């Protein structure tokens, strides 16, 4: 009852692309921003390149496996790998970085229409991961990337695990995890809903750290004690009551991603009835460095 994963893994010559600037250095590797210029095709494709540095290659290649198996407007997909001495993952460049940082660097210009539309898009992406039976296990506003202020995508599948047709792990992010995942290291699609709740909360609070100033070990108890994160100031009880349901302890009485889409979509139809924000404002649109006449976004570059 398990279908054959016929995704293509595309191997790309290191010649076809040019690094341009370090986006980040995490010791395991370095992520560059560059251009991908396929050979004799007259397109430049803005990309991010992550090269490892180990026996950590099993990790970077597992991520490429996941990222090559996902095709959705609200998930990041792998463009290809390059098998140089350093193995390199290539993906679409998300020009505006992660949502977490974006929400902080722009609090004074983020309206309710944006916040609620983001909540819909993350839910759509997560629901699609559900369809493909994938459990993210690391949903957080920092693992949501911003292609335009109007358009975000879920990212970071390092931890991600494909279920069959209830994943048992054994380094984690505790403040975003369902109770089950703390105590039993179980991860479900409903485990992802809990983390989704925390992510919505990050966005409403414009990037506050969940349980700031609390030591991680205590968190399991205070959650069993019936405690949760505070109602955000911009948040009507309508919004916050959705957040709170994501944090119920019976994981099956939590909401499904397809329901979070409907609910937040209904709210995004009348944003100011649901989020109260002083002065509901506008947000930006990018050639940057090199002659850019033939630049094509990854989402418009489809070799089948
Ligand atoms: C909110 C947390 C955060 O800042 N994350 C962050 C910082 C810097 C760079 C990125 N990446 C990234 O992690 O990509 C890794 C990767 C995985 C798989 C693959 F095939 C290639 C690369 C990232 C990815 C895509 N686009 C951007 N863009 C970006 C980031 C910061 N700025 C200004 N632009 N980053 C994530």
């Amino acid at each position: 009852g398990e279908a054959p994963n016929q995704a293509l893994l595309r191997i790309l010559k290191e010649t076809e692309f040019k690094k341009i600037k370090v986006l980040g250095s995490g010791a395991f590797g370095t992520v560059y921003k560059g251009l991908w210029i396929p050979e004799g095709e007259k397109v430049k494709i803005p990309v991010a390149i992550k090269e490892l540095r180990p026996k950590a290659n099993k990790e970077i290649l597992d991520e490429a496996y996941v990222m090559a198996s996902v095709d959705n407007p609200h998930v990041c997909r792998l463009l290809g790998i390059c098998l140089t001495s350093t193995v390199q993952l290539i993906t679409q460049l998300m020009p505006f970085g992660c949502l977490l940082d974006y929400v902080r660097e722009h609090k004074d210009n983020i309206g309710s229409q944006y916040l609620l539309n983001w909540c819909v898009q993350i839910a759509k992406g997560m629901n699609y991961l559900e369809d493909r039976r994938l459990v993210h296990r690391d949903l957080a506003a920092r693992n949501v990337l911003v292609k335009t202020p109007q358009h975000v995508k879920i990212t970071d599948f390092g931890l991600a695990k494909l279920l069959g047709a209830e994943y048992h792990a054994e380094k984690v992010p505790i403040k975003w995890m369902a109770l089950e995942s703390i105590l039993h290291r179980i991860y479900t699609h409903q485990s992802d809903v809990w983390s989704y709740g925390v992510t919505v909360w990050e966005l409403m609070t414009f990037g506050s750290k969940p349980y700031d100033g609390i030591p991680a070990s205590e968190i399991s108890s205070i959650l069993e004690k019936g405690e949760r994160l505070p109602q955000p100031p911009i948040c009507t009880i309508d919004v916050y009551m959705i957040m709170v349901k994501c944090w119920m302890i019976d994981a099956d009485s939590r909401p499904k991603f397809r329901e979070l889409i409907i609910e937040f979509s209904k709210m995004a139809r009348d944003p100011q009835r649901y989020l109260v924000i002083q002065g509901d404002m506008h947000l930006p649109s990018l050639m940057d460095e090199e002659d850019m006449d033939d630049v094509v976004d990854a989402d418009e570059y489809l070799i089948p």
